[PDB]
């Protein structure tokens, strides 16, 4: 199925998210640790979705978004932003950078589910 | 700008769309002659939008939509379908196929603009 990219400098969170996808039925889930680790991986292609945390060393989440969009060969990539807290000014900054969406961690498997479907609802799937 | 892939088995038809996108600011335009040729081109990546006609010899547009969407990398490319009047059941077929939007020949610079904008909006936060 789709090759998701889960980006997070926290082993645990990449574990949780990786598992919410599998328990949701998405097996092809590779992972990255920061904006840089992601970009280098995405640059090979074949990746169809990107979920990434916000705070990250080398290149944070909002930058990784600004960079993916600004690359023709990755402009069209959905990008779920994994925030922490509530309705932080971030949300609008993710919107500003054209985030395909955002989830406030911790999020249940069903919340990921509700989120991705709306993303797939907007694009198509 | 964004690289589009106007797809139609009729030159004059691609020149029109090619020409409206250009007369809209959209200079990064790419052409393919039909379904297979389209995908064949998309493989080499780099594209951000696809606009193609309904009827094509070898691989119609609806099959192009389906091919693109089933693909777990291309899945998200915005695919606008170009149709003709008299075909009602087809707007519902493209829709179910996951088409980003549609436009009927003969559209116009403003229409393509309008539709581009609709699609472009329902593609992010």
């Amino acid at each position: 199925e789709l090759k998701f990219l889960v980006v997070d400098d926290f082993s645990t969170g990449r574990r949780i998210v990786r598992n919410l996808l599998k328990e949701l039925g998405f097996n092809n889930v590779e992972e990255a640790e920061d904006g840089v680790d992601a970009l280098n991986k995405l640059q090979a292609g074949g990746y169809g979705f990107v979920i990434s945390d916000w705070n990250m060393p080398n290149m944070d989440g909002l930058e990784l978004l600004k960079t993916i969009r600004a690359d023709g060969a990755m402009s069209a990539l959905p990008v779920l932003m994994v925030t922490a807290e509530a309705k932080k000014e971030n949300i609008i900054a993710a919107a500003q950078a054209g985030a395909s969406g955002y989830v406030v961690k911790p999020f249940t498997a069903a919340t990921l589910e509700e989120k991705l479907n709306k993303i797939f609802e907007k694009l198509g799937m």
